[PDB]
């Protein structure tokens, strides 16, 4: 069970320090004296009017005083007025009165507590915000304001405005407990299983010390290939260019059918003049061993062939090129030749930034930036650059026996969600289009599937009803509308789901948890129909936290993708290549097939993981000629086992499972590939305040406790000049609601109510809200995983993929 480990780049120390401990511990004993006086105040009242009618006036306004939480008067509360009583209510009654006035002097007292440790917290911003790491992460994200951070380091008490320390506060959160890529903020490591054995500990995970991470500076993928076509285009770039056959390529016995440029992919239809169609013939013996057509042999070679005339041999190739028949590459692997332009930027690219401070840094990369833009345009490309932190050592150890019941429980769950996969309906719709239109035994070339398909979407038909409501734009009419839907298995899917739902929740919350035991979960799987099927392998995000739970963040697709970028960084840094191991081809009769290439991003660039390939038009892969499945060569057939939708090779007879082993969301993906991934890949992805329980899968938590607050419940900054008795109230309705002191508030925010910054953008995050959803903080941060030495805890999120 291949692990990594992405973690925090700043310390949970970072947060913690900025907690306004004192007067939140005295925020807290106030609301909690202020509920306990008012309960209390409530049943002194009771005790007082059973007296009161126990006799056959004062006492009527004490009871008064008491049941509405206020001090008696003088005249309510006095020595004669105790005397009346019983000495256990008179005492009880004496003790209220005492509280009651210490809980008077010190809500006076607290808000020059809190307004002088809010005050204090500002210069520990700075010093958190100080670390090299985290100014090297904010000054890509946000150079301004990084650049603004290095001047308040440098002239200290030059007080930055309140917005831009919220601003800064907002990064620290993410740098210490956001687990998510975003630059050098979190960085990433291999992790590998320890001699169970060695672990005495009670430790799940133990620690290397910390190697510094090491960064990849990459230029956009969108940005590059707009340059790269635009080279690719000049004249003077054949001769420095290799050409072949786009794989797409369906001679239809009188016109070319094929795809066009990324990202726009138009299918298109062209009508052949027979001396076009002998140039494309004469493409196959043009070829190399590996499919590369040397375009100055291949000219030749043509004006041999048809008449001679060189002139007009270039002006025929040219209309094939820009057409998109031919295709234009580079003579090498990543970007162009050497060409003065691209060697610069191939080499500032690569520059070892060793002793750069963040300013320097900062103003590197804008020169960079520059002389890509003086080259291609930005355009509508947002962000040029992207940086990534990764360890070249493995990070950590883990302890397979402590880990081990969790696993175990984590495979159960990865298999019970496929029933959830939002690809599920687009594999029965697009099952369903088949068998309507092309018969049951039906065997059609994928790109004729592929046009007909985005035909259905384009129009108007009620034939295309299905595929325009799951396959087209739109992620449904209202929510996924099954249950009430024409299509049989539809219909299936919906109570197959809600019976999914129902057995989770048809439990009891003990302790804010209800707890599926997996077996029930197995159960239910063994009986489902087999047109669910459940990927070999995935991707399982998860964070531990107490008593041997993983938090189940994030499936996606396994087989590698993920570790394969990962491994590619690492080769990168340490110059030598990890063999990250392929994937296995089974059954006989099937292959797993990756997408040739990096399809226009640079989160597509890894080991090489599948033995076949299937070859994508305007995206050379890495392939022998022998292991490449072109898209011409592949069909859709309907399987009988499962009456789903498959791909095989006309070619070679196996059935084909497309694989998306890159990083790149699966919307980059150009259109044909978003078809084949989505369809074809075997990967899934009121009134009052409202509680819903965590819910566990044995060990494996499935979904985290949380709290629905409507609009109007929420207490609200009168702007009266409300102050710190803002944090007060707010305090005191989370306190009875449940809601704990660190929550994540919905991408969500991490509230800390006794941090004072994090209080302020929650604030002013939440006005004009519909409703406001906290979730807890499983793990907590406190809850981080122990460390040696000088290295302190830090938030950690392992991807396990599990086979
Ligand atoms: N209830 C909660 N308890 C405790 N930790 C919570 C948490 N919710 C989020 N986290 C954390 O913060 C991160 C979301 O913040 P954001 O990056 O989306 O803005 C989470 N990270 C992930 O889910 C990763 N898969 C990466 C997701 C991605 O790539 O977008 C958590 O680390």
């Amino acid at each position: 069970p291949k692990v990594a480990v992405r973690e925090c780049g700043l310390p949970v120390s970072a947060i913690e320090s900025l907690c306004c401990t004192d007067s939140f511990a005295l925020i807290r004993r106030q609301v909690r004296e202020t509920a306990w006086l008012k309960g209390e105040g409530k049943r002194l009242a009771v005790d007082l009017g059973l007296l009161i009618g126990e006799r056959g006036p004062v006492l009527v306004g004490l009871r008064r005083a008491l049941h509405t939480g206020r001090l008696p008067d003088a005249r309510e509360w006095t020595p004669r007025v105790a005397s009346a009583l019983p000495a256990e209510l008179a005492a009880r009654v004496a003790d209220w009165v005492t509280r009651m006035r210490a809980l008077t002097r010190a809500r006076r007292e607290l808000p020059e507590l809190f307004a002088a440790e809010a005050r204090v917290k500002e210069k520990v911003l700075a010093q958190v915000a100080a670390d090299p790491g985290f100014r090297r992460a904010l000054s890509l994200a946000s150079p301004e304001l990084a650049a603004d951070l290095d001047r308040w380091l440098a002239e200290p008490a030059r007080r930055p405005k309140t917005q831009k320390l919220l601003r800064l506060a907002k990064y620290v959160a993410r740098a210490a407990v956001k687990t998510s890529p975003y630059s050098t903020f979190t960085s990433m490591g291999v992790a590998v299983w320890e001699n169970g054995e060695d672990w005495a500990d009670g430790a799940i995970v133990r620690f290397a010390p910390r190697e510094p991470p090491s960064v990849i500076l990459e230029p956009s993928g969108e940005w590059l290939h707009g340059a790269l076509r635009a080279w690719l285009a000049r004249p003077e770039n054949l001769v420095r260019s290799r050409l072949r056959l786009n794989p797409s390529l369906v001679i239809r016995a009188d016109k070319a059918e094929f795809l066009g440029f990324p990202p726009r992919e138009p299918i298109i239809r062209m009508g052949l003049t027979p001396v076009v169609a002998t140039v494309l013939r004469l493409a196959e013996p043009a070829a190399d061993a590996d499919g590369w057509i040397d375009p100055m042999g291949f000219r030749d070679r043509l004006a041999r062939d048809l008449p001679a005339e060189p002139e007009q041999v270039d002006r025929l190739l040219r209309s094939l090129i820009e057409a998109g028949v031919l295709e234009a590459h580079p003579l090498t692997r990543a970007g162009l030749p050497e060409t003065g332009e691209w060697a610069e930027i191939r080499a500032a690219l690569r520059h070892d930034p060793h002793g750069e401070d963040p300013e320097a840094y900062r103003v590197r990369l804008a020169r960079l930036k520059r002389a890509m833009t003086m080259m291609w345009p930005q355009g509508d490309t947002t962000a040029l650059l992207h940086e990534t932190a990764v360890v070249t050592r493995p990070v950590a150890s883990l302890n397979p026996t402590a880990w081990g019941r969790g696993l175990s429980d984590l495979d159960v769950v990865r298999r019970w969600l496929s029933v959830f996969d939002g690809k599920l309906p687009i594999r029965i719709v697009v099952a369903e289009y088949l068998r309507a239109r092309y018969g049951e035994h039906a065997r059609v070339p994928f790109l004729t599937f592929h046009r007909h398909v985005q035909e259905e979407i384009a129009g108007d038909a009620p034939s295309g009803a299905d595929l325009r409501t799951f396959v087209g734009r739109s992620a449904a009419i209202w929510a996924p509308p099954l249950a009430h839907s024409r299509l049989p298995r539809l219909r299936e899917l919906a109570k197959l789901r809600e019976a999914a739902r129902e057995l989770a929740l048809g439990r009891p919350e003990h302790d804010g948890i209800q707890r599926v035991d997996p077996e029930e979960l197995i159960k239910q799987m063994a009986t489902w129909p087999e047109w669910i099927v459940v990927p070999r392998s995935c991707a399982c995000y998860v964070q531990p936290a107490p008593e041997g739970r993983l938090v189940l963040n994030v499936v996606h697709g396994g087989h590698g993708r993920g570790l394969r970028r990962l491994s590619h960084l690492i080769g990168r840094v340490r110059g030598e290549a990890v063999d990250h191991p392929m994937v296995a081809d089974e059954p006989e009769g099937t292959v797993y097939a990756e997408l040739s290439g990096s399809l226009g991003s640079t989160l597509n660039v890894h080991v090489p993981g599948t033995r076949y390939e299937i070859d994508y038009p305007f995206s050379p892969g890495d392939r022998s000629r022998d292991r490449r499945l072109p898209l011409s060569d592949l069909e859709v057939v309907l399987a009988p086992e499962t009456g789903l939708a498959e791909l095989r090779s006309r070619r070679l007879g196996f059935r084909v499972i497309p694989l998306h082993l890159g990083m790149a969301a699966e919307f980059q993906l150009p259109p044909a590939a978003r078809f084949l991934e989505r369809a074809f890949g075997v990967t899934y992805l009121p009134q009052e305040v409202t509680r819903y329980p965590r819910v566990e899968v044995g060990r494996v938590v499935v979904q985290r406790r949380r709290w629905l607050a409507p609009a109007g419940t929420l207490p609200i900054r009168a702007k009266g000049e409300d102050d710190a008795s803002y944090l007060l109230r707010l305090v005191a309705w989370t306190d009875a609601n449940g809601i704990p002191t660190r929550s994540f508030v919905r991408k969500p925010l991490f509230l800390d109510l006794a941090n004072p910054f994090l209080v302020k953008v929650f604030e002013r995050q939440i006005r004009d809200c519909a409703f406001v959803l906290f979730e807890e903080a499983l793990p907590d941060p406190a809850d981080a995983p122990p460390r040696e030495g000088s290295d302190l805890p830090r938030v950690i999120e392992f991807l396990v993929e599990l086979g």
